[PDB]
């Protein structure tokens, strides 16, 4: 809907930054709306969903097992590790690490998962192998959040991310059980409360993952729709603002409310 493009255009205005937007029908693949679809933006935390796709892909091939326990130490803890910090003696299963990376955005968990696949280079090879020759991870947590203008490391485009997430969720790459697990973690997300979630009426599905980094960066990827009805994929990134966190949050909710209202 043009009124959703209008809200996205208002958002550039109010944030003083570029916003990239994609609304994609999930079942059919038809792109319903786009805006700056081929511009690069920092992936920030939205990458952790790709990362767990790679892992679930290794599970399917028998190169990984979700029940395997990983032991780590105090010195692997990096800022913002709500779950990993509580299991120094205990360790975590790979399944517990995905859940933490997805639902809590645990940075240590993502680093541990990246070690299991053999690093950010391998994530990019995974992506490149599934048809996305655009998106790349180059660094580990916390440095992948830098967000230097014009730097292509740790970036994606609204169009590449939207279609990649489309293939992960419903394409021919993962098993039915892996597709289902991915969606389940994304539905349990706890850190995107003030974004698209807050626009959603009762009786709606949503499975999402948000991100934030330096230089005013904000983003969310989502699948969502009325329960039992054809879902859409939505991908919003903005970078370059000096605006507050809460005002970045409020522009994404206002975009969400237009999309929902004009569904």
């Amino acid at each position: 809907h043009p009124e959703t493009l209008v809200k996205v255009k208002d958002a550039e205005d109010k944030l003083g930054a570029r916003v990239g937007y994609i609304e994609l029908d999930l079942n059919s693949g038809k792109i319903l709306e786009s805006f700056r679809p081929e511009e690069r933006f920092p992936m920030m935390s939205t990458f952790k969903v790709l990362l767990c796709g790679a892992v679930l892909s290794r599970v399917d091939a028998g190169q990984e097992q979700l029940g395997r326990r990983i032991h780590y130490s105090q010195n692997d803890l990096v800022e913002y590790s709500p779950v990993t910090e509580k299991h120094l003696t205990d360790g975590m299963t790979v399944r517990e690490l995905c859940s933490a990376a997805i639902t809590m955005s645990d940075n240590t968990a993502a680093n541990l998962l990246l070690t299991t696949i053999g690093g950010p280079k391998e994530l990019t090879a995974f992506l490149h192998n599934m048809g996305d020759h655009v998106t790349r991870l180059d660094r580990w947590e916390p440095e992948l959040n830098e967000a230097i203008p014009n730097d292509e490391r740790d970036t994606t485009t609204p169009a590449a991310m939207a279609t990649t997430l489309r293939k992960l969720l419903t394409g021919e790459l993962l098993t039915l059980a892996s597709r289902q697990q991915l969606i389940d973690w994304m539905e349990a997300d706890k850190v995107a409360g003030p974004l698209l979630r807050s626009a959603l009426p009762a009786g709606w599905f949503i499975a999402d993952k948000s991100g934030a980094s330096k230089r005013g960066s904000r983003g969310i990827i989502a699948a969502l729709g009325p329960d039992g009805k054809p879902s859409r994929i939505v991908v919003i990134y903005t970078t370059g603002s000096q605006a507050t966190m809460d005002e970045r949050n409020r522009q994404i909710a206002e975009i969400g409310a237009s999309l929902i209202k004009h569904w």
